[PDB]
């Protein structure tokens, strides 16, 4: 029957192609979901449905969408509401068994404009072979790495950020941690600097984004305006501790079984032979899950995201995908038909487990099978539960540029002139409404 189009981050494409696939089976031929990939960067992700939008694609079904573009996809029209649903299913499907924290990204003007499908939040990954306990708190952070690179031992902080969103995500952590925010809580003004306390907070968060970027064993990339990943310094042993979303977890066992983290070399377990499946991913048995992981326990660990204020926990900006039915659909019922079935508990597992993508649903941090295959559950739930949120404003995309721009490079943060300069740009991007 008809296409229901399904646009995702190229980099989940596999894993939406796969779940896409089950709910394909159960369809009674009425419909097919088709997914289709976006660029990686959540601003090029977004400029290409835009694009598509404003043109009036009538192929444009549903989208996956991060979790910072509610309100201008809300706004615009181009996320229908939830209530939008020809058959008023969206909504009570949208809220049943699902956490609060991912539900508060998908709303606007108290109304839902897309129903998550996955969350996420960033963690402390570390080498307990070389990092006898794993810190708590950046000052700590910052000891560490000294500590190492005087060990002669790899002295990089590798925290996913460079010059885009990623980079945001870490200020706006620790913003919100030291207890700031970029926005007042309606979206109209800039509070990085209106009172003494927001001042404090602003500029106790750069000085730590200039005390890491300038420990010594510091990375040599932090100046250039390329791109790296954390994930790949980790996994090739230039950095003992880093600072990522929990994806690292799948990434580390698979690469590792396929022979590409020389610390951790599960290619040469006999018994993880052709755990590797034809498609390239990494689907143990049971037992061959029990040998990765104990194995990989000696070499990697997690922990909480580390605090900027000593004694009490981080508050972590909260990430993810929230799935809208674009206002071009020639097809709402069965795009919100979609919706339900792409979000099931079964595909929610597959999008944890397999994706590495940390599922919405709350049963599942509560079920002893899903822990037992995800060890990371109980961290995620409680920073899940207390997140930091990133401002929610239709003008997010020009105000994320303009901080990023800031920011970047992070060696040459003054944290007292740079917070005023934040001010003034994050004042400039609202002023544009
Ligand atoms: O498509 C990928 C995605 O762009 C990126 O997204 C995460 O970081 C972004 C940049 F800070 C956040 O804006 C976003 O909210 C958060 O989920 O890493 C995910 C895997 F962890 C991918 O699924």
């Amino acid at each position: 029957g008809l296409v229901v189009s399904f646009y995702t981050p190229a980099t989940d494409g596999a894993t939406f192609t796969a779940i896409a696939q089950r709910c394909n089976q159960q369809f009674g031929g009425r419909f097919t979901i088709a997914q289709v990939s976006l660029p990686r960067s959540p601003n090029e992700q977004r400029l290409q449905l835009a694009r598509r939008l404003t043109g009036n694609d009538r192929t444009l079904d549903v989208m996956a969408l991060d979790v910072v573009w509610t309100a201008e996809f809300a706004e615009a029209g181009w996320a229908l509401p939830l209530s939008d649903d020809p058959a008023g299913l969206a909504e009570n499907d949208a809220v049943a068994d699902t956490l609060p924290g991912p539900l508060a990204t998908a709303g606007w003007n108290h109304k839902l404009y897309a129903a998550p499908v996955t969350t996420n939040t960033q963690l402390l990954w570390y080498r307990p072979d070389l990092v006898n306990s794993p810190p708590t708190d950046w000052n700590a952070m910052i000891a560490e790495a000294a500590r190492l690179h005087a060990a002669g031992e790899p002295s990089w902080i590798a925290v996913q950020a460079n010059q885009g969103e990623g980079l945001v995500v870490w200020f706006n952590t620790l913003l919100v941690s030291a207890g700031g925010s970029v926005l007042s809580e309606d979206g109209r003004h800039v509070t990085l600097t209106d009172t003494p306390a927001h001042r404090a907070a602003t500029v106790s968060a750069l000085q730590i984004l200039k005390s890491v970027a300038t420990t010594p064993g510091a990375d040599p990339s932090i100046t250039r305006t390329e791109e790296g990943s954390a994930r790949l310094a980790f996994e090739q042993g230039k950095a003992a501790l880093e600072v990522n979303w929990p994806f690292v977890f799948a990434s580390m066992l698979e690469n590792a079984v396929k022979g590409g983290v020389p610390f951790l070399p599960l290619n040469r377990i006999p018994q993880l032979a052709g755990s590797i499946n034809d498609i390239g991913t990494f689907t143990p048995s049971d037992e061959q899950f029990r040998i990765a992981y104990d194995a990989s326990q000696q070499v990697f660990g997690f922990a909480p995201y580390p605090a900027v204020a000593p004694g009490q926990p981080a508050k972590v900006t909260i990430g993810g995908l929230n799935l809208a039915v674009a206002k071009t659909t020639r097809h709402r019922a069965e795009a919100f038909e979609a919706v339900r079935c792409l979000r099931d508990q079964h595909n929610q597992r597959y999008v944890s487990l397999e994706g590495g993508l940390p599922a919405v649903r709350a049963s599942l941090y509560s079920d002893p099978q899903f822990q037992a295959k995800y060890p990371m559950h109980a961290i995620i739930r409680q920073q899940l539960t207390d997140a930091a949120v990133r401002p929610a404003t239709p003008v997010y995309q020009a105000l994320s540029i303009r901080l990023a721009a800031v920011l970047s490079p992070i060696t040459e943060i003054d944290p007292e002139s740079t917070a005023d300069e934040l001010a003034a740009q994050a004042q400039k991007a609202i002023d544009g409404m």
